[PDB]
Order: C-alpha cells, then sequence, then structure tokens
C-alpha cells in the first residue's frame, strides 16, 4: 500500500464533512447526493421545517428535494416508503442498549394512532424501535415530540452509525460481565452529538454497526457487527479486546475479526472515534457493495488499518489485545423469555414474546402499563425483537402472569416462537421480495402443531439478500425469493439456510436448498426438525 493511499480524503468545511474536490472522481450516486446538499442540514439549519410544508407531489418533481426525502431524511431517521406505502415515513431511533421507558412507549404509541390502517410499530434486529404511517408535514412536530421525551432518530439510516447494541440483561443479570448501558449510553451521545447531530461522523462510505458486550451469552452478536468491545482484563485493568469489520450483504457476509487492539473501559469513545475517522477519512467510496469497512481492512491489511486507527487516538497509544477476555467459553446461551430473578434480591424480570416484533399502538399502551404497574416503567428491547420488564417486585409476578395481554405477548410462548425473527418484508419494504411476518407466523404455527421438541431452534425470515433479519445466524434461515410451482407459476419461495450458530462457537450458515415455495416449507421444516434437532412427531 503506497503512501499516497493513506490520505485523508474528507475535510471539514462549514462545520461538516465533505469529499475533497480531487477525490470525487468514480464515485456512487449516493455519494453524489451528500455532496449536492449536506444531509445533516435538515436538522441542524432546520432544512425540515420549509421541506415539509412542500406537497409531496412538487417535491417529486425536482432531483434536489426528491433526493431530500428519499435519502437525506435517512440522518433523521426517516425512510421513505415510495413504493408500498408512498408519501408514509417509517421513523427509526436511536435507542442504545434497546432501553425505553413508558412515557417514551406512550408517546410512539400516540404518534402511530394518528395514522389508523397506515401505522403501527416494529422492533428491530438491533433492539431498536420503527414507527410507521408518519406524513411529512407532521415531521417537524414529531421531532420536537422524541425530543421533549428524551429520544433522538438521529442517524439511524444511510452512512450512518447505527443502533449501539448492548447485553439486554444489563444490571440485571447475576451472571452479566459488566453493565453495558453506560457504554452504549456513551457512544450513542457521542455519534449523535448528545442529540443535536454530529457531521464528524455522519458522512461514512457506508453503514456502520457498534455493539458492547456484557454477557457470556453474547446476547450482542460481536461477531457481525463493525466494531465489537469484547470485555478483557489486561495486566491487571478492566477494558475491552475490539473486533472489527464483521457485516452481512448480499454479495459477502463475514465475521469480525481481532483488531489486536485492548483499550481500558475509558477510551470506548476515543476509539470509537479512531475508528470511524480512519475509515471517513480513507474508505472506498465506488461500488456500494465494496464500501463496508471489512474491504478497507481488506485493502490495507488488519495491521495497515490498526495503524491507522493508532494514529488517531489520544497520544497515539493503543495497546495490543490482551490474550484472554471476560467472556467464558463454557456458557449455554440462556432463555431470557419468562420470569427471571434479579441480582437484585426481591426483584424479577420477565421476558415477553412479541410475535415478529410487530405491535399496534393499544398494544404499545398496554405494555407501558405493564412496565409502570409492575415495573420500573422500563422497557427493554430485544434482537430478537422480543421485550423485557425489569424491575418486578417478585410478590408481584403472581398477579401479573394472569394479565389478559400475556395470552398474547406470553412469557412462555412454544419454544419455535421464541427463536423466531422476521424482518419487515413485501408490506412496508420496497427492496422485499416476499411477505415475511404474517408468513413466518403462519409457517411457524403449522410446524409446531406437527412437532415438539426441546432443543431452542432459531428461526430467522428475511425478505431480500440484505439479510437485515440475519439468515446467516439462523438454525434455519427463509430467504425471500420468487420461485415456481408444479404449473411453473410464479410464487413466493425461500432459499433455505442452515449452519448458523451463534454465541461463542459462532458460525455463519450457508444456503442448504433453494427456491423452496412458500406453500412447500411446512413439511420440509418440520423434517429437518425432525432429523436434525431432536423434534418428535405429535
Ligand atoms: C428494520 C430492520 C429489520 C427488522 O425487521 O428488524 C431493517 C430494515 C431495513 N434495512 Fe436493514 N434492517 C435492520 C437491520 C439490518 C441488519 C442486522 C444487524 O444490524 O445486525 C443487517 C445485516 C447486518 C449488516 O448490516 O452488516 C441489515 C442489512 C441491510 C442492508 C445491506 C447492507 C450492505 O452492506 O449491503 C441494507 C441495504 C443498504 O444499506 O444498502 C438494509 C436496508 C434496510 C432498509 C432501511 C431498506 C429500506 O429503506 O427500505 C429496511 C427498512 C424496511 C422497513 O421499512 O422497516 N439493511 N439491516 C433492522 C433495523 C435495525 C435498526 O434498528 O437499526
Ligand atoms: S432483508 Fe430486505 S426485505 Fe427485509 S427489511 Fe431488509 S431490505 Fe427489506
Ligand atoms: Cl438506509
Ligand atoms: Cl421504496
Ligand atoms: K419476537
Amino acid at each position: 500500500v503506497a503512501a499516497e493511499r493513506l490520505e485523508p480524503r474528507v475535510e471539514e468545511k462549514d462545520g461538516y464533512w465533505i469529499l475533497k474536490e480531487q477525490f470525487r472522481k468514480g464515485i456512487n450516486p449516493q455519494e453524489k447526493v451528500k455532496i449536492e446538499k449536506e444531509p445533516m442540514k435538515l436538522f441542524m439549519e432546520n432544512g425540515i421545517e420549509e421541506l415539509a410544508k412542500i406537497p409531496i407531489e412538487e417535491i417529486d418533481q425536482s432531483k434536489l428535494t426528491k433526493d431530500d426525502i428519499d435519502v437525506r431524511l435517512k440522518w433523521l431517521g426517516l425512510f421513505h416508503r415510495r413504493k408500498n406505502q408512498y408519501g408514509r415515513f417509517m421513523m427509526r431511533l436511536k435507542l442504545p442498549n434497546g432501553v425505553t421507558t413508558s412515557a417514551q412507549t406512550r408517546y410512539l404509541a400516540s404518534v402511530i394512532r394518528k395514522y389508523g390502517k397506515e401505522g403501527c410499530a416494529d422492533i428491530t434486529t438491533r433492539q431498536n424501535w420503527q414507527i410507521r404511517g408518519v406524513v411529512l408535514p407532521d415531521v417537524p412536530e414529531i421531532l420536537k415530540g422524541l425530543a421533549e421525551v428524551g429520544l433522538t432518530s438521529l442517524q439511524s439510516g444511510m452512512d450512518n452509525v447505527r443502533n449501539p447494541v448492548g447485553n439486554p440483561l444489563a444490571g440485571i443479570d447475576p451472571e452479566e460481565i459488566v453493565d453495558t448501558r453506560p457504554y452504549t449510553n456513551l457512544l450513542s451521545q457521542f455519534i449523535t452529538g448528545n442529540s443535536r447531530g454530529n457531521p464528524a461522523v455522519s458522512n461514512l462510505p457506508r453503514k456502520w454497526n457498534p455493539c458492547v458486550v456484557g454477557s457470556h451469552d453474547l446476547y450482542e452478536h460481536p461477531h457481525i457487527n463493525d466494531l465489537a468491545y469484547m470485555p478483557a482484563t489486561k495486566d491487571g485493568r478492566f477494558g475491552f479486546n475490539l473486533l472489527v469489520g464483521g457485516f452481512f450483504s448480499a454479495k459477502r457476509c463475514d465475521e469480525a475479526i481481532p483488531l489486536d487492539a485492548w483499550v481500558p473501559a475509558d477510551d470506548v469513545v476515543p476509539v470509537c472515534r479512531a475508528i470511524l475517522e480512519a475509515f471517513r477519512d480513507l474508505g472506498f467510496r465506488g461500488n456500494r457493495q465494496k464500501c463496508r469497512m471489512m474491504w478497507l481492512i481488506d485493502e490495507l491489511g488488519v495491521e495497515g488499518f490498526r495503524a491507522e486507527v493508532e494514529k488517531r487516538m489520544p497520544q497515539q497509544q493503543l495497546e495490543r489485545a490482551s490474550p484472554e477476555d471476560l467472556v467464558q467459553k463454557q456458557w449455554e446461551r440462556r432463555d431470557y423469555l419468562g420470569v427471571h430473578p434479579q441480582k437484585q434480591e426481591g426483584y424479577s424480570f420477565i421476558g415477553l414474546h412479541i410475535p415478529v416484533g410487530r405491535v399496534q399502538a393499544d398494544d404499545m399502551d398496554e405494555l407501558a402499563r405493564l412496565a409502570d404497574e409492575y415495573g420500573s416503567g422500563e422497557i427493554r428491547l430485544t434482537v430478537e425483537q422480543n421485550i423485557i420488564i425489569p424491575n418486578i417486585e417478585t410478590s408481584k409476578i403472581e398477579a401479573l402472569l394472569k394479565e389478559p395481554v400475556l395470552s398474547t405477548f406470553s412469557p412462555d410462548p412454544p419454544i419455535l416462537m421464541k427463536g423466531l425473527v422476521a424482518c419487515t418484508g413485501n408490506q412496508f419494504c420496497g427492496q422485499a421480495i416476499i411477505e415475511t411476518k404474517a408468513r413466518s407466523l403462519k409457517i411457524t404455527e403449522e410446524v409446531q402443531r406437527q412437532v415438539s421438541l426441546t432443543k431452542p431452534v432459531r428461526m430467522h425470515w428475511t425478505g431480500c439478500p440484505n439479510t437485515c433479519a440475519q439468515v446467516q445466524v439462523a438454525d434455519i434461515g427463509f430467504m425471500g425469493c420468487l420461485t415456481r410451482d408444479k404449473n411453473g407459476k410464479t410464487v413466493e419461495g425461500a432459499d433455505v439456510f442452515l449452519g448458523g450458530r451463534i454465541g461463542s462457537d459462532s458460525h455463519l450458515g450457508e444456503v442448504y436448498k433453494k427456491a423452496v415455495p412458500c406453500d412447500d416449507l411446512v413439511p420440509l421444516v418440520v423434517d429437518l426438525l425432525v432429523n436434525n434437532f431432536g423434534a418428535v412427531p405429535r
């Protein structure tokens, strides 16, 4: 690698970071959008106020404003559903560590309630909230309302740092390694500039996923993040070994690799900044399929990349990884659904199954009511698109288990439901090849009617090769496709994946059988469960 390759390609100009004039050749169309107008101005210079007044049909008549609503608004967490729900916007938060309050939950419910059949909400595979039905004229008021309740939607889509994932049992599990909330909170504060916007990290070549590990279970999936903090003691000090570059895409899925770096606990933000600056400064900005950070690591070599991180650290110091970390390899991933004692004597948490992560406004209000009546007004989201209500006096559990809503959002659903994960799919997502959420529920129900089992088999349904529902981590994964029935008619199908493992002994699954019509999946899955996962026909 020539020295010229290491010249920073972006520069700070008037508070924002822009591609240098000599580094604009051959860039992709998204990079052109960012150059044409700085997306962060919609928030930081209140550009959204005037944009929101322009009728959408007029917005669509000029490239600048059409790019504003289709692309730039993702920097404000707003995602135009152009193809499948025209004129409506999905809105995605920052929610470090998946932690929400009842007041926040009620606020989100009140927003989606306004939109009737166009509204609903979803828990995401980054333990985050998305709401649906938003119309552009309402955006300024919603942004204000989010801030009022202590929420932000900043920098949650496009070429930004995505939701910081942590341990859903942080602070409450007797077996936790380290409470991840302070660290994920710090990361989110850094990323969003304390909810004002941080232009220093908003012009990346591509999305970038961070997590902080605090569980032996590795609930945080560090193997598939761009930056994962692995808790580790080094020379008598608490800190983190760093894994880098994990990612999924249509073209390539790769597990994170060691940076060969350890930082003290207090250097979590400094090293996040250094890595992001290196990625921002040096990353490829051509073909969008080759812009994730792992491609930069492959180009420079991990040592070459490490040197770039090191030079951007305070006092330019970056220690080598500790030989061992604190995560115990002898571990069995624990079920968090149901009632579990907390480390605080006399208190329990309850994990509740949210079928395919989908809720309506009335459901959100009911969950918020439960968190207030039984817990401390806190609701935690999980990456399996479920919830935990922590801090429940154990004496209240008997009454809680009798609550009617727990028949729908159950502490003990059938085992296949416990592990079921499904992306948005074509109900709302324009890239989706198939419907996912309703279909996955129907198929899983039919499968479980036919077989019993004791192994916690994890089934993931994703609607296109973007693999937002992470089919490569699943025991059985389903990737949407179009295929053919016996008469040659077009039908929805799935490519079936096997071999995904999570926890310390992680492994990426691969396609097992292509092009299975969705209507033929039940017998295939029933047999896979009996033959490979110890299931017993009923
Ligand atoms: C909601 C969510 C799936 C879910 O049902 O839970 C989701 C939904 C979408 N993803 Fe994703 N992704 C979601 C997690 C992921 C993950 C999983 C993860 O982070 O562990 C991945 C794979 C891991 C990764 O990125 O390394 C993922 C890989 C992508 C990709 C492919 C990335 C790539 O490098 O090629 C795209 C397309 C893109 O960015 O170019 C994408 C694009 C999208 C968009 C924004 C496309 C769009 O504008 O329509 C989807 C919005 C649909 C909608 O209306 O909900 N989504 N997406 C997840 C939101 C997470 C969050 O709260 O921030
Ligand atoms: S995997 Fe595809 S269909 Fe599913 S939410 Fe992501 S982009 Fe949409
Ligand atoms: Cl996006
Ligand atoms: Cl679309
Ligand atoms: K779920």
